[PDB]
């Protein structure tokens, strides 16, 4: 579920 | 929720740069994880080592078709791994057939300068043999071995000469750590390299005078590589090989793991992280518990949003082993109370690095300081208005960081460390004391920084 | 004088790794003549330049340019014209992308800043400034970088230029004078040229010295050059790393050398073929008397054109040259002094100079400033050989002898290079005017690089 920056 | 998740200060992340070169997954097939082997002594007692290290040039196939001509130690790019103990007296012939001039530096050993030290005044021409002698009273931990003719110190590393120095003694082998080297303890050097055409680098091409970074990321000089996983826990020992890029470490499902050990020592006490950061030259030891997956799974290690290390997980024993609450102690020197505050001001970015005003001269001394004698270091980054993070590294010393802008040292620099990242408009106090008499480089370790002249050198004398 | 002085067996060609020239297929063009550089101010007292190290572009072959460096320019560099007893103030600019040096080859200047060799950095985007005044006999210089290393690399590059130094005894000598007309640079180096018209210094790399098959005169493939007068003044530079130079013309066409390294030659000398190796100087008078408008004589080195001469219609002019051009006053060298040995040694990789390789911060010799020393040196290479150009920095040497025989016709003058044959032993007078640290090195630049050099500190008594 998440991305980073 | 809208914070950074790593230590350093967001705004000044290399990825704000205005020439910032994002990485890019490579087409290349994923293979096995180049693992360098350990260098085999000449011959070992108790006592005595003693070693060949070669610097040589070759062809490596990191991509399909044509072969990357590279440089390497003792093999065609990077190098093999270096085993020194302490107490162990060690004995190293440097050997160049490369056909340019080079340096062996031992970035992070206690050793005396300038020649063991292998800086910018250990000049070893092609074809010509060395031979040093030293003996390491400093902890466990993992250092390396790269290039430093000054210039050109960037140059060099990028063609592949850079290799990972591990050093044992009695304590880290009594804690309960992996340590089966290429099977549950490996090296993870971090670089990243642009290939041209016929698969070829060419450093001046990508010259940048704020920092070279290509979009291909390369670890142990393998492009996609992955590693096979026979154990619950494995230790990492990572290495920012890179010229510039700072690597911001997490796995796709924040996995979490646990750093041990820094540039010069384990950690007192270890520390649970999900998002680890480095800048060039740092190391960082870690160990990840992959209980939580499977057979089959296949589990990977992102910098950013770029994956970067896949790890395929096999049948594995439990591991029920646990890490003590203390992992080493940390002694820390006594200031000497006759000596002032030194003041160390980096400043400048691309073409007008300095450090306290001038650029590296070869032939000047910039600074001295007694052996034995432990000084407080209140090191400077000067520009901020739109700035970076300057990973500053001293040689000949092992310090610890007492503070940051007046605050408490990040979590993970509690230990002994050689190379500190300074944030923009921020002075952090380092303890510094030199063990041996010799000529020692200060400067930033992004290298083309370096080879700009933000760099300084220190004398240290016998009182 | 009808064959080259130095030991044939020993030429550049008997080396195993021996790169001919070819001729190249590129179109014929004008030959450059590098503008002077003007400077930014002068009186008769003062003057004030800046030279500009940059990184560009340049027209060699048909298709794309070359990335070359350049002294004011994207290759080679704008003339410099210094005069004896005048303050000479220069801003040093470095718009490389790579750290350089100023090094003035033949200057009588200060160590080791204004020098400019191996401890005078200068870092891209950084000016400096130097200041002196030569007290010394009108010749040709010429200006290179100096970094230690690599000399090799920056020279391939492009970063060369022609030094003019004037006074009033050449001023009132009967001379070809008129810049770019009657008195040219022939710059002589080669070049190896690859995919996309592009140099590549380390592709090319030879321990041993690195020359591409491709000559290079004054930046410029091919060229011609117009003839307006009946005398031409040639001064000719060696700027390879690597090849020597046996310069003839078509019909044995005889021309005369007024000039070496250091100073005008004590008597002109007549030549029909004349040696160059790496460094040296020769400057040479050409008298085109006998050739009719429409006439074409070819400059050749070996069996190679070089540069033709196109004759157009001239003005007579049969002022010829005084018996004596220039009085040389040989200082007594110092009693006091004892002969100092240098022997240049080794090949390859193995290239040395008294034992050992150069190292920056090691003094390897001293001597007095003002006081004459008796420098024997040796070329103490075995069985085949090379013929090593040695050169000091700081001074304008004598020739005082060649294994115990005269110095070559040429060499009564002034010089700061001396090819030394294999085996041979050469006696130098030299004496150092100012203080400093100057190096000495073979100037086959791949050997200095690869560490054939030392370096001597001068000191006041
Ligand atoms: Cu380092
Ligand atoms: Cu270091
Ligand atoms: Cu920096
Ligand atoms: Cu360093
Ligand atoms: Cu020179
Ligand atoms: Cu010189
Ligand atoms: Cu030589
Ligand atoms: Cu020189």
């Amino acid at each position: 579920s998440h991305h980073h920056h």
